[PDB]
């Protein structure tokens, strides 16, 4: 059965106005800004941007990739697809 989300989990993450996007749950580094309560730090592959999101917008990657893992015209998406498939746990800073 499912656990709660934890750092390292791979997802597609949904933001308003954008397609479900390859992403991961990040850690929070010592001394860095924490997310609001009930939110997770989401790192979006391809764009390499971070946003704070709750579980309602987080779809587990393995279950969802057959629906959401297709190329997309949006800046950074196809790069993101390659990252989540090929090196999802790398440093992208």
């Amino acid at each position: 059965m499912p656990h709660a989300f934890k750092p390292g989990d791979l997802v597609f993450a949904k933001m308003k106005g954008y397609p479900h996007w390859p992403a991961r749950i990040d850690d929070i580094a010592d001394g860095a800004v924490k997310p609001p309560p009930n939110k997770y730090p989401i790192f979006f592959f391809g764009t390499h941007e971070t946003a704070f999101l709750g579980p309602k917008d987080l779809f587990p990657y393995d279950k969802s990739k057959d629906k959401y893992g297709k190329p997309n015209k949006r800046k950074g998406f196809n790069e993101g697809l390659w990252e989540i498939q090929n090196n999802p746990h790398a440093s992208y800073s």
